[PDB]
């Protein structure tokens, strides 16, 4: 039993973390194959970000201006690249430590698993989401930029962010492992607007029926809805909008509870109308959606990985 | 910015976690040098399990009736022996990717990070804590037993935790690496209290702090308190009593943010007295007691490991 937020195992994931010095600026880098993966801005100084025009920054740079770090190794860097937002290291040798992985581009409202890095070394590893405004609420101090996000499937890491920023509110932004950034967000020390949070939705209601798996099942009502009557709901509080492929990925978590989707959102829509009364759900005093479907089905039956 | 939940890189870890199976039971071991760490109710049937005699049971076992399996590799089992609640199978292999490490035990109110496993492969890591009556809140379904919690300095994983029991409280239980239970539970099926759950008060305030830090600080009121009075208010909400111990840990977290420990301790206080009014600290809705003043120190500081 127990249900908690779980990150996937990072050891495949450190292995490739190593540390990229430009200049005087210094992150992390994502070391697959022959390649080294990191933040383009590492070639700008702190009075280059306020407006950086990173093709004529780049030109100015060669090869031996990257001090790529593995541990005690130097990485001899013998071709650079800019793919977007990122800078692509030619190295001449191919990291031992590369496991089978990707290149995906994840939705908003999935999950994955962030490895915060410092000098390319790791320092903690916890889950989050890509919010419906493509932003993710972490943990990021200064030299954290390079830190990659990604999932796992038995033996393959599907690699699908990489910390680039800090907005003024706190919040964090990035790229995939392509260049491009996640959401509205360019790479330059100037004021941006991550735009209206909103819930995710169809995350909250797995959560839900986590909780009715372990027991804590006090907030299942005697009403039900429709889709239609319930999003009516879910638009005043800022609620990502329930669609049919929502219910059809929440059925197998129907099927076990034997509770059915409609009738879950009936009792979301009275902890939203009515508040929760001081009580606890899982623990947490309020509705946690950075749980996908998948993340519950995961965590309920224990599917492991190497 | 940003605080998080925090795990440890669990790559050293996975290294180390093999499956072991003994007639038709199976669970997940520690292997370290030449040894396997295992619960040692692998050696019961689920009638055994009722009211065991481990010293009797074990008895009718023999070296070659442990199946140590690390991957697709079979461990060759020489010797096997019972230290307290845990089995040390000696084996003629050690482990090539043995790190740097220690056994202990750890105090009440310490965090640690957890690998949960399944048939000896690694399935997700989270981080929790020694509650007050020596159980923890995780995720553990049937066959997580073995799984380790650890903590890491630099590249010493510091073992303090291995799971063996879920209570019929939906909570969990089990021992250090040598065996020894933490609390008043035995490795038996049977009905077994875990005792009043209280609040770990000076990690609430180190979480307090550490939202100081974040920008989140409506909290904090006009008032002060003393020790004598602030406890007489912990007593009334099961909180953990606070002393001067507590108070010298949280200095170094009172001098970054000029906030006297004393003055934290009021904005508790009105805290416990009044609720919440619905606003959140740090994105919850509840004080969070799972996070060590050493936890906020160094995420706040970003310590690396390897």
């Amino acid at each position: 039993s127990g249900f908690r937020k779980m990150a996937f195992p990072s050891g495949k994931v450190e292995g490739c973390m190593v540390q990229v010095t430009c200049g005087t600026t210094t992150l992390n880098g994502l070391w697959l194959d022959d390649v080294v993966y990191c933040p383009r801005h590492v070639i700008c100084t702190s009075e280059d970000m306020l407006n950086p025009n990173y093709e004529d920054l780049l030109i100015r740079k060669s090869n031996h201006n990257f001090l790529v770090q593995a541990g005690n190794v130097q990485l001899r860097v013998i071709g650079h690249s800019m793919q977007n937002c990122v800078l692509k290291l030619k190295v001449d040798t191919a990291n031992p430590k590369t496991p089978k992985y990707k290149f995906v581009r994840i939705q908003p409202g999935q999950t994955f698993s962030v490895l915060a890095c410092y000098n390319g070394s790791p320092s903690g590893v916890y889950q989050c989401a890509m919010r419906p405004n493509f932003t993710i609420k972490g943990s990021f101090l200064n030299g954290s930029c390079g830190s990659v996000g990604f999932n796992i499937d038995y033996d393959c890491v599907s690699f699908c962010y990489m910390h680039h920023m800090e907005l003024p509110t706190g919040v964090h932004a990035g790229t995939d492992l392509e260049g491009n950034f996640y959401g509205p967000f360019v790479d330059r020390q100037t004021a941006q607007a991550a735009g209206t949070d909103t819930t995710i939705t169809v995350n909250v209601l797995a959560w839900l029926y986590a909780a009715v798996i372990n027991g804590d099942r006090w907030f299942l009502n005697r009403f039900t809805t429709t889709l239609n009557d319930f999003n009516l709901v879910a638009m005043k509080y800022n609620y990502e909008p329930l669609t049919q492929d929502h219910v059809d990925i929440l059925g197998p978590l129907s099927a076990q509870t034997g509770i059915a989707v409609l009738d879950m959102c009936a009792s979301l829509k009275e902890l939203l109308q009515n508040g929760m009364n001081g009580r606890t759900i899982l623990g947490s005093a309020l509705l946690e959606d950075e749980f996908t479907p998948f993340d519950v089905v995961r965590q309920c039956s224990g599917v492991t990985f190497q």
